[PDB]
């Protein structure tokens, strides 16, 4: 949610001595420890996030500062005096104290009015409010850049509706918005599409198993009518000859008619007609019956050809050949599809071909698939235009089967039984195809186009028994769309969106982690050892406290059987060296900006690249603007002192030096390390000295003790402090002048402008454009 | 009837029952044709055809 920031963050602290002679304005952004030997950019990222939290930058925000103002009492002055930032009254007090010391007169009425009116809020042409306050340069740059990045996402209500208008079906009623929301409605949304392919391509079996199991749970509950099998069985008994004493093939088909597994087969049928390639299996008995011929014939005639594999097609053909032609599995094992087709057709069996299933275009654009169309197979290989099976000779084909002779030279026991059974199966499909086609349309609307063309059936867990295959078509039940079922799908539609959004974010985070955490792997054992240990640290870190990955993604990886840590570890391996494009996000840009300013500007945060140690009797140029006594701050570390270049010694070389006593007497500069320093400017006068010693000499090496300056202001005529400074501080430590310090006289440079959007804007938390019909 | 600008529209289920076909006929019969829109008229025809 967008958070309206009430006050502009400023980090200005005004320090003035007791006499008031000197005064300075300082950034107070906090000291941050730094470490040498490790890459600086990696550390700057950690401190960048902490800086954002301090400044109210991390979360999406809009400045609300157009009401923090007042108006002067004078009639002429109608300006809006701002309140944020450093108060101009503090500057007036500091300037007057400075004037008091020099015996100058106090600021006049005219000069007082000019100083107090510097902070103002004035309207902009676009309606925005520009607030000019006294704020620091570091805070101003970071705050304004953060404002720009988040504003890239806030868009007008009409613009958002236009982008999403192509994914709204006809069933749902339109939402009516208030006219204020139409004229002044702004919605904070991010509309970058994240591809689920990186997880699906890497983990195909697991992702396929998850979506199939979840979708089957919803489909298994679809209501159907309740019809007794006796009405259909009575016709089958009459068309053939059923005797309570004789044994025939019709008894075999009818005795094993089961409706117990109807919901599972019904869920199988939808999945075959809703995914692009959802292969199905069927294992018949070792000795085929008329059960398996009916099961094989029913599968070929009604299941889509895109869901029947070439090998499964051959096994179905072999099963028909074994029964009808009376040949063994061994004889037909080496026979191909063409030889099997010819043998079956010569015997008189014409049901030896697979039939493709037509594709029906979706009425609305699929979710998470910008600028694409969707298609799902019509069930039962029934052409919607003709309302017929795709094969137009089915009536003549069934008559041919009935006349022909199989399994016996004389008699029509086999032919009449199968022709009668296929007859009821054909009638059921022609009546119920419209009901099933509607069901497939709903569930196709729950998957993006990426999942449509990527998910595959590899585990083989979804297989149909021959008993289930033929009993489903004999006892096909129509579909009743109760109001509860419609509501059930609507709740599932919302859940899928939340799951798709969560998974995309998890994928995007993981892709970014791999690029920085790991590199390329070589064939050396050093690379293998280094990669294994480093990856263990990454996995251990991301799972401490709040796991980086969500519970939605962990479930996909955990289905196989792994604990969940191993699933992410396995996935992170295959992602190394990816070429997937990742869209840089506003939050990523903000952190990069702060990190870059951390490396570029180091005096703000309390560390410096180089320090200088010089004996007291040598005079160095130092800043005199602030007025400190024996100021340890320099404009820049001198290149030459007394006509000779100042020695620069690396910290590593300095530690191992055993002659340190000799080189100290001349002075030198340490430059190959990050030096963390702090100071406490005190108002009273005194001797400026470090809290601790400069260096500690051990047997192992020499190190620089922590640097804490005790800075005091300077009064020229004080002999006691002049003698003490010279004759009690043998050595001095100098650094570059911290950029956070700013003299009071140059206070106009602290003037900075912050913009705030118009107060007339309203924010729509729920930008949904439709209502459920119920 | 009082204001010509106002319009009448209904949304039907994905699989229409006899309720929706009966309501669609009633709207096309006992409601002004000026009020019913062209897109809504096509929607009513689709429900009947389905």
């Amino acid at each position: 949610e967008l958070i309206k920031v009430p006050t502009i963050p400023h980090n200005l602290v005004l320090i003035q001595s007791d006499n008031g002679k000197h005064a300075l304005i300082k950034e107070d952004l906090g000291q941050w420890p730094v470490e040498t030997g490790i890459s600086l950019v990696n550390q700057a990222g950690v401190f960048a996030v902490q800086l954002a939290n301090k400044l109210g930058i991390d979360k999406p925000f809009v400045l609300d500062a157009g009401s923090n103002y007042f108006t002067d009492t004078s009639f002429i002055d109608t300006r809006k005096y701002c309140t944020d930032g450093l108060s101009p009254r503090e500057i007036q007090k500091a300037l007057n104290r400075q004037r008091a010391y020099y015996d100058r007169p106090e600021l006049t009425i005219s000069e007082n009015k000019t100083l107090l009116s510097q902070s103002i809020i004035y309207p902009d042409a676009d309606g925005n409010d520009v607030s000019i306050i006294f704020s620091g340069a570091m805070s101003h740059a970071i705050f304004t850049y953060a404002q720009s990045q988040w504003n890239k996402n806030i868009i007008k209500l009409d613009d958002y509706i236009r982008e999403i208008t192509l994914t709204v079906p006809k069933q749902y009623r339109p939402r009516r918005f208030k006219e204020i929301e139409h004229t002044h409605g702004y919605v904070y949304r991010e509309l970058n599409q994240g591809s689920l392919l990186p997880l699906v391509d890497a983990n195909l079996k697991e992702s396929s198993s998850y979506y199939f199991k979840k979708l089957m749970s919803s489909i298994s509950n679809v209501p159907v009518d309740a019809r007794t099998l006796q009405s259909a069985t009575a016709a089958l008994a009459a068309d053939t000859g059923q005797a309570v004493n004789r044994a025939q093939h019709v008894s075999m088909l009818t005795n094993r008619l089961t409706t117990a597994n109807a919901p599972t087969v019904r869920a199988i049928t939808v999945l075959t007609c809703m995914f692009k390639q959802f292969r199905i299996g069927m294992t018949y008995a070792l000795d085929p019956n008329i059960m398996d011929v009916a099961a094989a014939t029913c599968m070929l005639l009604f299941r889509p050809a895109q869901s029947i594999s070439d090998e499964q097609y051959r096994y179905c053909l072999q099963t028909m050949a074994v029964f009808l032609t009376n040949t063994t599995y061994d004889i037909v094992n080496n026979d191909t599809i063409d030889v099997l087709k010819m043998k079956l057709r010569n015997q008189g069996w014409p049901f030896v071909e697979r039939y493709n299933a037509v594709e029906i275009d979706m009425s609305v654009e699929p979710l998470r698939s910008p600028g694409q169309v969707g298609r799902y197979y019509n069930p039962f290989n029934i052409d919607p235009l003709t309302k017929k099976h795709v094969e137009d000779r089915l009536e003549e084909f069934i008559n041919q089967v009935q006349v022909g002779r199989f399994r016996n030279a004389s008699g029509n026991a086999v032919g009449t039984t199968l022709a009668a059974f296929l007859r009821a199966c054909r009638d059921k499909t022609s009546a119920n195809w419209r009901g099933y086609s509607v069901l497939v349309s709903r569930y196709r609307s729950l998957i993006p186009n990426e999942l449509f063309e990527s998910l595959r059936n590899i585990s083989g867990e979804y297989n149909i028994n021959p008993q289930d295959e033929h009993s489903f078509f004999f006892a096909l039940a129509q579909i009743n769309a109760d109001d509860e079922f419609i509501g059930a799908i609507d709740k599932e539609s919302a859940e899928y969106l939340d799951e798709y959004a969560t998974l995309a974010r998890d994928i995007s985070n993981s892709l970014t982690l791999v690029k920085a955490a790991f590199g390329p792997l070589e064939r050396t054992s050093g690379s293998i050892i280094n990669h294994a240990n480093n990856l263990n640290k990454v996995i251990n870190h991301v799972f401490a406290d709040k796991p980086l990955i969500s519970e939605t993604m962990l479930k996909i990886l955990t289905i196989d059987g792994t604990t969940g840590k191993d699933g992410y570890r396995n996935w992170l391996d295959k992602l190394v060296g990816h070429n997937y494009p990742v869209y840089v996000e506003p939050v990523v840009n903000i952190m990069n900006f702060i990190s870059a300013r951390f490396v570029a500007d180091s005096s703000y945060f309390g560390y410096t690249n180089e320090i200088m140690i010089m004996p007291n009797h040598i005079n160095v140029p130092v800043d005199d603007r602030f007025g400190f006594r024996d100021s340890p701050f320099c404009t820049s570390l001198p290149r030459t002192i007394m006509g000779n270049d100042v020695r620069r010694i690396s910290y590593n070389v300095f530690s191992m030096m055993e002659d340190i006593d000799d080189v100290i007497s001349e002075g030198f500069i340490l430059y190959d390390a990050y030096f963390n320093f702090s100071y406490d400017i005190m108002t009273t006068d005194g001797v400026t000295r470090l809290k601790e010693d400069i260096l500690i000499v051990t047997d192992t090496g020499n190190d620089i003790k922590p640097i804490h300056f005790y800075i005091y202001f300077e009064n020229r005529n004080d002999k006691k402090l002049r003698y003490e400074s010279k004759m009690n501080v043998s050595y001095r430590l100098y650094i570059k002048t911290p950029a956070c310090l700013l003299p009071l006289s140059d206070y106009m440079r602290a003037q900075h402008d912050y913009v705030s959007p118009s107060s007339s804007r309203v924010y729509i938390k729920d930008p949904a454009v439709v209502y459920t019909r119920s």
